[PDB]
Formats: structure tokens, C-alpha cells, sequence
């Protein structure tokens, strides 16, 4: 009915500083679809495993998981980056942020080591993190050290995005909606096929588009062919 | 022929200007697809009573209807920041800009209070700026006032687009070319769809990703279901 | 399992320096999909007649043939602004460069006067262009003098891309993967259609959101009926 | 008590949706015999949902000082042709008027019936003029 001016305070203020930040940040986009059919069979029949064990499995797993392993291919997307990028701080922890909005907006916690956690480890963390996110009692350790960030908006909506990238981190990918699409299989045959895009931001002070992209492709070979995930899991 | 180097002169200087003071505005996109089949279906059953009043009825009058609805909801998006970002001004009035342009480049009146007019009424306005704008003729008070965007790329091409920021509002839309794709029904069989892509850009500094996607999930689910717009319309 | 910091050093540093230049530009993005199942069919009938002759013909002689003919009619795509973008630089030599990345690496050598060239001679500038260019033996004169950018982000994957402007250039277009997807054809009968992405990035301080569009329509419709190319070539 | 007629308030200010809260609101106090003064005063027009129960056609008598009133039938699937001429399963209403012809004439009553039935039959002719 009338206007209405309101300070931006508590931790809204942190928002603000993060996103501001991200403006040195020349953001590259590259984004792609990717063929969830197979997946989406794995993770149902997965399910009952993880219900008997009293954690819930989404998706998200299976993307930190791949999203690992890509980057232990291309480890310049896990690093940081100084005050003018005059020099790559190269980080061996896979810490990745989960970004996430509370009834208080963006709050990032992230998975700690990733490349030495099992599918089933990750989601048994990402549980204590949605449970303590949704409680607004995550700590200090949770949402510090993060490397690297994923944002699922497709748990909500969406097909692509322009994720901005949080500093001193040097990507972000986003997810969207999981769709039933109509697509060509082998043989020609129109097939109902599960597509999700992905959207993802690089620094492109040091990051360039054929490194962001052949990491999505490779990220993208182990969700499409989860068999390829197992070769070289311990 | 040769290279010529020239002005930017009189009107040309304000898009300089204006996008400048974008660079300030930390970016995020979000996209999304709208299944229109209905509208497009429902557009046809209203083009004859517009006509018979002498208005052309576009898709623009529901758009922007469906926005303001959404903005009632999300009133964050209806809103300016200033400098620093210090303080948030939450306006009351849904002056929703139309941008276009014109030989003198980018010109973007704005139709007033859309929370209290019916499409037939947004038509009417939107035809009057049309009219206006191509003939020079916008007045101060068509200009100013704006509170928040939106672009029809898709009157000329497009799927979808990164469209910039107006300050000081925080978010803006580009619609997409509105096509024809195969789809899914329900029952499972490849349909004839009229599929749009909308595009979003908002001020990250105070609007996160869920917010901008749970006003484009409200805004969709209005034009794909337009019953719902009937439902609180007086 | 150790951080490891490590200089930018050599021609790393000149990719930090370009992109963070970019960063004064605000971008603006249009993005569409172009059909080329004729072009595919086209390509593999001319291909033998290339291979003849001893020059491997890509998509990219057509994709350059077409985009220099749509800057004749848009010419402030191919142009550059100044420092605080008081003046225009109409460029008469369509310079337009190809993104590489090689080992080195982000490369953009350019094929001189495209608007004077066949797609044939395009094809051959290419070859000897991609040959110097993963021997790290480009020259000073294939490097400099670019005046528009085009990426084939899609030679290794993608759909949509956001690409950056390299200054003092306007415009840069990403081009995604080409993939068959169902589509229909005028009948209303679901075909088999070879679709490829395309994204533009603009300096939208002096180009408007209609001029990219446009334009994009116009490479498009040469590259969607290549038929339009012939009746003006000489 | 026997007949009982309650109204919605400026019923051309409210939505569909702040109409079903009045009605809800009313029924509820209707059928505790609760209803005030203000709900059981003011009424300007009437309808008469016979078809809650039953019927089809009816005769409904106009509430002095008001000059028309109509009565909503039964809301029932009929086999009805389609524009391509094939026989459809349609929802069919009928809708009885009765107006005060000292003042009203049939083609008011038929004009106002016929723009009445066309924003129901279909519904986006109410989406155009809405707020
Ligand atoms: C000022 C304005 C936003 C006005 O746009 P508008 O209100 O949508 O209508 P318009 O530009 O007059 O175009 C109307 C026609 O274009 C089409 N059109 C408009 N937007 C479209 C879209 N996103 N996709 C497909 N067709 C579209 C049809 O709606 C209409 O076609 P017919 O009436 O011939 O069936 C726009 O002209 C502009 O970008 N400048
Ligand atoms: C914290 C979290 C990442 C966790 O996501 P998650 O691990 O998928 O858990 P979830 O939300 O409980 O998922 C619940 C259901 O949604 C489904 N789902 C999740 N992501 C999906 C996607 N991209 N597409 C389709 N379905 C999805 C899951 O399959 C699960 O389905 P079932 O209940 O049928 O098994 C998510 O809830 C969230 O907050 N994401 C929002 C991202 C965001 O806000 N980013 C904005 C950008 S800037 O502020
Ligand atoms: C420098 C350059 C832009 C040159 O690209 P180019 O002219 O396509 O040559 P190329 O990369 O050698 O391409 C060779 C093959 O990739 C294919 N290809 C290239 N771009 C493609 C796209 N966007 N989608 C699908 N296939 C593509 C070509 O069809 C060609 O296939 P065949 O030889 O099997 O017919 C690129 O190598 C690069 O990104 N760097
Ligand atoms: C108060 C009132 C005038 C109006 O009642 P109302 O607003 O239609 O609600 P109601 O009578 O509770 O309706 C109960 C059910 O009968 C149905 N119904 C009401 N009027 C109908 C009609 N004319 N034809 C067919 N079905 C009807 C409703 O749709 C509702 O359906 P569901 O519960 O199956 O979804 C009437 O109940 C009365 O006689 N007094
Ligand atoms: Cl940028
Ligand atoms: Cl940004
Ligand atoms: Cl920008
Ligand atoms: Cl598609």
C-alpha cells in the first residue's frame, strides 16, 4: 500500500559483502544438458538401502561425488586465486559448498574431503548439514574451507542459471530441474529420457573454456555411465 | 570502407550511462521454461473482444499481470537498494517497465500500479506506450517511476538471454521466442507444446536463488494454469 | 594432499590482464537455437570436393562466411568504443578471431577480411590457422587486428555458454554442440532436426538488445537456408 | 425457520475467492440461526441454488423490493454435439429467471442471462476484466 525503507542488518550483511566481492571476478559461463535416465534408475534402486540405513539419498551424492573426481582430473577448479590473481593456491581438500537459503537467505556449508568419502558418507553429511541448516545450527567449521560450490536450484525449479562464483573459490556449478524430455536413443527411436542442465561459472582470469568444459564433460560421462564412477572407487 | 570513428552523441549517452551503473549490480541468473499451450490457447478466445474494442491483445497484458501477482508475493523483487546497499526501499506501486528499442537506442516506459489493473487495462496501456514510444512522444512521467522490468527479446528472436539490470531496481525478464517443441502429456505421448523461455536477472546482493525461483515457479504457474489468476482477481 | 601455491607467470598472466579489462563491459546476453540439418547435409556433400583440394571444412567457414555477412548490415558489432566510451570506431575489415586454448594458452588468432574471402578460402585460413596454433607457432599478425570473436565452445561440448568480450571488441558468439533432438517439421510430424546452440555476449553500452537480435536472426536464417548465402556472393 | 436469505456484501469489490469466504462465513452462521442484521439486510439481486438438492427448471419468486431473482439447477453430464459434430459428455446447467416485467423487459432478462452464461461457459471472458 505505501513504501517502506528497511535497513539490511543481521546476516543479511554478509550477502551483500560476498556477492559484492564476486565483481572482481571476471565470471566465464559454459553450461550443458545432461542424461539422468540411468541415474535416476541407480538412485531408486539405492533407496531401500539407504532408508535401512536411515539416511536419505538424493542426487546430490552422486553430483559431489562426480564433481570430486573431475576435479582431481582438473584441480585448477579447486583452487583460489590472490588479491590481483598473481598467484594459484592449488587445494588439495575437496570441501564443497552446498548453497543453500534459509528463513535468513544464503548460508554455504560444505562437505569436508570429498575425494576420500563413499557416495554413502556424503549423503550421511549432507543429512547433518540439511538438518542443521533447516535448525539454523550449523557451525563455524561447517561453512568454512569450502573449495569449490554446487547450487541444486533445480530442488526448487529451473533449467540453467548464471551462478555467481564465491570468492576466493574459482567455480559454481547449478543444477536444474530433473524433466522427462523427449530424445533419440541409439537406434533413432524417440525414448522418454530424464535431462537436468548444468550452468556452470569459471573465473576466466585463470580458468579457460576448455578446461571448464572438459571437466563438465567428464563429470557429466559419470552420471550418464555411474559405471565408470566404480572403476576407480576404493 | 575504411575505419570511421564517431560520437556517441545525445540520446545514445544515457544507455552508456545507465549500463554503466549496472556494473555495480552483482548479477544472478536463473531460467526456466513455460508450457504456454493454454495461454496461447486462451489468447485466441480473448483476441476477438480486445479487437472488438478496438485493442490488440499480445501475451505481454499476461505477463505482466502474472508478475505483479508474483510480486505481491515476493515484494523483495519490487524494490531498490541504494549505494552501499545499505538499505532496501520496498515499493508499493508495481511500475513495471517495457523495455524497447528504438533509433535513438534503449527506451523503457513503464506501466503504472499493474497490481490494480486488469490485462484488458495493461493491454490498453501497453498499446498507448507502443504507439508513443515509436513516435518520439513518451512523456517524463511514462519514463520515470519504474520499480521493475520486463523485456520481450522474443518479439524478434531468442530462447534465452542474460538481460541486464535497471538501477536502481534489482531484478529484470527476457521472454524467449514462444515455439512449438515435443513434449510430454501425463499420459506419457509426445505433444505438440508451445514452449517459452523466460530469463532472470536479479540483484544478488538481496535476493537469493530461491526467492527468484519461487516468484518464477508462481509467475509460470499462472500462465500455465490461468484459472489460478482468476481465482483473487476482483 | 597438500595446497600448493604456484606463480601466474609467462603467457598466463595476459589471459588475467584481458579478462579483468572485461570487466568494464557491461555484457549483455541473447542466446537461440539455429537448425542445421541442411547445413550438416550440405557440409557432407562439400567435404569431399575439400578433402580434394587438401583442406579439412569444419562448420566454421560457414558459421564466419555468415556471421561477416550479418556485420555488413550491422556494422556497430564490428566496432570498438573508447576509454570512457565517448566515441565509436566503425571497423571495416571483418577480423574475426576463433577462441583457441592450446597448451598454452587462451589463443585468439583471427581470419582476416572475412567479408572478401570464400568460404573455401575461410577453410584454408583455418587449416593453417589450427596447424601453426597447436605447434605454438602463431605470429604476431594472426594474433592482432581482431575486430569480432566467435567460440566453438561445442568442438568439445556444451550447449549454452556466457562468453566474455575480449576489448576493445563489442560482440563475442559461443556456438554449443550440434545434436539431433525431435522437432517438428511444418507438417507437424516429429523429425529428426540437427540443432545447435548459439550465444551472444554484447557491449551493451552501445548495442542494443534488437541490433544482437537481429542480427542473430540474419546468421541464422543464412546458416538455417544456406541458399540465401548464394544469391548475394560474387 | 424455514426461508432464509443472507447476501454478499459489494460482491463487484470482492474476488471469487473472498466470495467463498462470505459464503463458508455465512453458511456456518445460517445453520447455527446465527446470522445478524447486517448479513440479512441490503440484498439488491438473489439466487436460489435449488440444485444443492435437486431439479432442473424451476419458477422462483422475486423478494419484494428486489426485481429479479434466479434459481441454479442441477448440474448434470448430458450427451451434447461438439463444434466437430460428435457427441460429448457435457456438464449442463440449467438457470431459471424471474424478473418484475412491469420494469424489466425480456430482452434486458435475455441480454443479462446470455453475458451471465458466456463469462461461464468461458471463464477467460472473466480474466480479461478482473483487478
Ligand atoms: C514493445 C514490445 C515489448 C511489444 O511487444 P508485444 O506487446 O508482445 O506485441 P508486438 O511486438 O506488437 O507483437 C505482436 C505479435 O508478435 C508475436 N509475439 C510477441 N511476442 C512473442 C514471443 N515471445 N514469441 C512469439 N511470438 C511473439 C505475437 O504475440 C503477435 O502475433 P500475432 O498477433 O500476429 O499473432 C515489443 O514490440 C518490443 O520488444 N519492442
Ligand atoms: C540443501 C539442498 C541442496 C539439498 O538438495 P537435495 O540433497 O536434493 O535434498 P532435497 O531438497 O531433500 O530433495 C528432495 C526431493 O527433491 C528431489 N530433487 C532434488 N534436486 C532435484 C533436481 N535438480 N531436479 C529434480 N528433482 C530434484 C529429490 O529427488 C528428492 O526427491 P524424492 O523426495 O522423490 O526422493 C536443497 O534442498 C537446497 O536448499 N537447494 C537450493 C539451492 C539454492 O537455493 N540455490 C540458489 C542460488 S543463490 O541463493
Ligand atoms: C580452433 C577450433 C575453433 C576449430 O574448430 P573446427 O573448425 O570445428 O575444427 P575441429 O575442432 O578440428 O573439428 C573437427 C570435427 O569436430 C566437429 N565439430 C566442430 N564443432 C562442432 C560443434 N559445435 N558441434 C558438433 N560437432 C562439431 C566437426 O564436425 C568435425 O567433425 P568431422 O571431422 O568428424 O566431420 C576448435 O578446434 C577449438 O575449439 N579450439
Ligand atoms: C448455501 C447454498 C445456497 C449454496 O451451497 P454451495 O455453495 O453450492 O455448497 P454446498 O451446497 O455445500 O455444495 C456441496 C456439494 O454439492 C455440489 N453442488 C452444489 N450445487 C450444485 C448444483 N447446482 N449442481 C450440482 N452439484 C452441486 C457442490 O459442487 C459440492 O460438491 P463437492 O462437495 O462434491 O465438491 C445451498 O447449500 C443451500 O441450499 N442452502
Ligand atoms: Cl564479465
Ligand atoms: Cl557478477
Ligand atoms: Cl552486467
Ligand atoms: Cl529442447
Amino acid at each position: 500500500g505505501k513504501d517502506r525503507t528497511e535497513p539490511v542488518k543481521g546476516f543479511h550483511k554478509a550477502m551483500v559483502k560476498t556477492m559484492s566481492a564476486a565483481l572482481k571476478i571476471p565470471h566465464f559461463g559454459y553450461c550443458d544438458e545432461v542424461d539422468l535416465t540411468e541415474l535416476v534408475k541407480l538412485r531408486e534402486e539405492l533407496k531401500p538401502i539407504a532408508f535401512a540405513r536411515g539416511i536419505k539419498l538424493s542426487f546430490m551424492p552422486f553430483f559431489l561425488k562426480a564433481a570430486s573426481l573431475g576435479l582431481l582430473q582438473f584441480p585448477i577448479l579447486n583452487a583460489s586465486v590472490d588479491e590481483n590473481c598473481q598467484n594459484i593456491t592449488y587445494k588439495a581438500s575437496h570441501n564443497i559448498g552446498i548453497a543453500m537459503d534459509t528463513e535468513q537467505g544464503l548460508i554455504v556449508p560444505n562437505v569436508k574431503n570429498v575425494q576420500i568419502r563413499s557416495i554413502f558418507e556424503i549423503a550421511t553429511e549432507l543429512n547433518r548439514l540439511q538438518k542443521l541448516g533447516s535448525a539454523g545450527q550449523l557451525s563455524t567449521n561447517d561453512l568454512i574451507g569450502g573449495t569449490f560450490t554446487l547450487s541444486n536450484i533445480g530442488s526448487i525449479g529451473g533449467t540453467y542459471a548464471k551462478p555467481v562464483i564465491l570468492p576466493p573459490e574459482v567455480a559454481i556449478g547449478a543444477l536444474g530441474t530433473i524433466k522427462a524430455l523427449p530424445r533419440f536413443n541409439e537406434k533413432g527411436e524417440v525414448c522418454k529420457a530424464q535431462i537436468m542442465n548444468v550452468s556452470w561459472s569459471a573465473d576466466h582470469r585463470i580458468i579457460d573454456g576448455a578446461t571448464v568444459s572438459r571437466f563438465s564433460n567428464l563429470w557429466k560421462s559419470y552420471l550418464e555411465n555411474p559405471a565408470f564412477m566404480l572403476l576407480d572407487l576404493k
